[PDB]
């Protein structure tokens, strides 16, 4: 298990995130399915070069898995994937302009809703989650797992548990009072709402 510090501008990020007053949390799911779709877009385009990259799955799909009794909402893709320098350093530095655009318009008049056109609505999923897990498998490297519970650093380790063949999974480990994101009714509706033009089969499972 390895620790990193966030970039500093990251845990500025996360700071805001959890501690701005903003009742609009729901677009979290949206930010995560969006990235899901972004990844499953780059795995469909190398697979027309070469379709080899599709020998971990054929199949392009978004899960959505809730778990009351661990109080998890876990978002699956068998997109792209990522590797060990993309969840270390290479997303974070990329992330590191969209913070600082994000951050400036806020202080000018915008919401955090808008996070999403700054390249950072990952982030967003602290608006729910007091911890997130990331699970990974891009074709180049190994299967990992990345964590935070924010406060300035995260861990990432090779992932012993079940592979993944290719893909992300984010675990959101939900607060005490964002349990309504385990709800069929509630998720339909935010998917309904903010998700229902995703050029991928996005599956609702229940318990
Ligand atoms: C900016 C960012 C970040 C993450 N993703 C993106 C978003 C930047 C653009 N996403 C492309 C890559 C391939 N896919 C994804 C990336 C992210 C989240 C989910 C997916 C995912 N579901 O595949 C996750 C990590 C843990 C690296 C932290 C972070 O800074």
């Amino acid at each position: 298990v390895e620790t990193f510090a966030f970039q500093a501008e990251i845990a500025q990020l996360m700071s805001l995130i959890i501690n701005t007053f903003y009742s609009n949390k729901e677009i979290f799911l949206r930010e995560l399915i969006s990235n899901s779709s972004d990844a499953l877009d780059k795995i469909r385009y190398e697979s027309l070069t070469d379709p080899s990259k599709l020998d971990s799955g054929k199949e392009l799909h978004i899960n959505l898995i809730p778990n009351k009794q661990d109080r998890t909402l876990t978002i699956v893709d068998t997109g792209i994937g990522m590797t060990k320098a993309d969840l270390i350093n290479n997303l974070g530095t990329i992330a590191k302009s969209g913070t600082k655009a994000f951050m400036e318009a806020l202080q000018a008049g915008a919401d955090i809703s808008m996070i999403g056109q700054f390249g950072v609505g990952f982030y967003s999923a602290y608006l729910v989650a007091e911890k997130v897990t990331v699970i990974t498998k891009h074709n180049d490297d190994e299967q990992y797992a990345w964590e935070s519970s924010a406060g300035g650093s995260f861990t990432v380790r090779t992932d012993t548990g079940e592979p993944m063949g290719r893909g992300t999974k984010v675990i959101l480990h939900l607060k005490e009072d964002q349990t309504e994101y385990l709800e069929e009714r509630r998720i339909k509706e935010i998917v309904k709402k903010h998700s229902q033009f995703i050029g991928y089969p996005i599956t609702l499972f229940v318990e």
